[PDB]
This record gives structure tokens, sequence and C-alpha cells, in this order.
């Protein structure tokens, strides 16, 4: 593979689309890489991760617990609920619900997440509190997932994303306790972690979301590093590429195995 630049060009070449990028060490925020760092993109189901730190903010504060079970009604799934559609009967705590939402995508657990931190308009005041000033949340799921080419709802850039990762993972905003259960519930994810760990050289950990959407778009917000450990956050977003599915995936891919390959910078 060629150095992480080079092969993040190659990258658009091959898909006729925009790749955002940028890879922060963990500890300190130095940026190692940033490609388009600035530009927009949509945040997809990368978006949970920042939602259930809005959660987890709200649980330190004593205003929310994670035991709390949250019943709901049949009218209140969207598409793909695959943990939350179980659960008609009995409810889910608000602990459930985040995992659902990081570790399997659940659409639904986002959004009931959602109702109890103000809708779209909360999530973005809070970004706003934790000194994001470019990130936003305008829709719910699943439209949240549209991208439309030039709209501005529901995205946000490599550098914000990283940034904001960085401080609900590490600032001492959150709880230890609290920081720890958003590190294990990336860890656990269900959706790309057991593909990604398989393909991964032995010794580098990863923890990670997804996302996925219209127009090519595709994104993941990981923490990556040799020697099993979470060194670096690395965000990657694609939008308006017509590409597979598969592709864009192999794209993603590749943009990892360049950093393995080159690595100490
Ligand atoms: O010399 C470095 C390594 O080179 C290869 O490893 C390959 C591996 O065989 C391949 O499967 C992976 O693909 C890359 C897979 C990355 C997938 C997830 C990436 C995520 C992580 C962070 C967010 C962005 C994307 O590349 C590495 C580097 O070439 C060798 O197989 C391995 O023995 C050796 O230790």
């Amino acid at each position: 593979s060629p150095q992480p630049l080079e092969q993040i060009k190659l990258s658009e070449s091959q898909l006729s689309g925009r790749v955002g990028m940028i890879e922060m060490d963990l500890a300190s925020g130095r940026t190692l890489t940033a490609w388009r760092a600035d530009e927009r993109f949509p945040m997809m189901s990368t978006f949970k991760v920042v939602l259930c730190g809005a959660v987890l903010a709200r649980v330190d504060a004593g205003d929310e617990q994670l035991e709390r079970k949250i019943h709901y009604r049949q009218q209140d799934l969207v598409d793909y609920s695959p943990v939350s559609e179980k659960h008609l009967a009995d409810g889910m705590t608000v602990g459930e619900l985040c995992a659902a939402a990081i570790t399997m995508s659940d659409n639904s657990a986002a959004n009931l997440l959602l109702a109890t931190v103000g809708g779209p308009a909360g999530l973005t005041a809070f970004l706003r509190q934790i000194g994001d000033n470019v990130t936003r949340l305008d829709r719910w799921e699943t439209e949240l997932n549209e991208a439309l080419p030039g709209d501005a709802r529901d995205t946000t850039t490599p550098a914000s994303m990283a940034a904001t990762l960085r401080k609900l993972l590490t600032s001492q905003r959150l709880s230890a306790r609290s920081q720890r259960q958003l590190l294990q519930w990336m860890v656990d994810d269900r959706v790309a972690g057991p593909l990604i760990r398989s393909v991964l050289p032995a010794g580098w950990f990863i923890a990670d979301r997804t996302g996925a959407g219209e127009r090519g778009a595709r994104g993941i917000v990981a923490l990556l590093g040799p020697n099993n450990k979470a060194e670096r956050i690395v965000v990657i977003y694609l939008r308006d590429t017509p590409a597979s599915m598969a592709e864009r995936n192999q794209q993603i891919a590749g943009i990892g195995a360049a950093l393995i390959e080159h690595w100490q910078r």
C-alpha cells in the first residue's frame, strides 16, 4: 500500500467521490493526517457515538440512569430495529438502547435515545456545549441518511468529529465510568468490528462505529493502534460516489492498510 495521503487520493479517483479523513493521537489530539478535514460529510449512524455521549452526560448529572427501562410501542419503530423490535412487551433499558444503537446500529434505539436528549436540536446544543461549533443533527432516523448533494443537514467534518470523539472519551467532561462505558460500546460493535478484526494483523486494536447512507455515503469512526492499544482516532467519510458498497468498503479498508503499513509518523 502507498502512503496514507496517496491512498486517499487514489480512493477519490477510483470512486469518483469525496473522501474526508483524519488520523489523530487519542491521548494528545495531535493531528497526523488530514484530508478534506474541514469539509462537511453526512454522519449517518456515526452520530450514535455522540448521542450516547449526551446520554452519559445526563447520567453523570443525575438526570438519567442507564438502568431506566423505557417502554415503547410498535408505531415508534423505524426501519432496521434488530434489537428493539424484540422488546415491545418488556421494554429496554437506556443502557441497552445505547448498546443496540452503537453495537447493532438499531435505528429505533437511536430515535428513542434522541428523544431523551431533546431531539436533533438537543443533541446539537450538547455539541455546542462541548465546544463543537460545526457538527449538526437536524433529522431523525432514517431521514438523516439522505445525503443530498450540498445539504448541510446532519453533517460533521472529519476534524470536528475526531475532536468531539476525543473530548467524549478522554477529556473528563464525562465521568470515568461514563468514558469507560462509551469506549466499551465501540469495542463491542457487532456490525463491522468482528469483520475488521478478521483482516487486521495480529496486535491491532479496533473499536468503531460505522454508517451508510445514499449517493454512496459511507463512514467509520474508529480507534486503532498496534500493541493492542487504542492509539489513534481514525475518521473516514465518503460521499457522492456511485460505487458498490463492496468497493466503498474496500477503499476504506485500503486507507486502513496504508495506515498500518506506514504507522510511524
Ligand atoms: O506489514 C504490516 C502487515 O501487512 C499485512 O497486513 C495487511 C492485512 O493483511 C490486510 O488485511 C489489511 O487490510 C486493511 C484492513 C483494514 C480494515 C479496517 C480499517 C478501519 C480502521 C480505522 C478506521 C478506518 C478504517 O492491511 C494490512 C496492511 O497491508 C500483513 O498481512 C501482516 O502480516 C503485516 O503485519
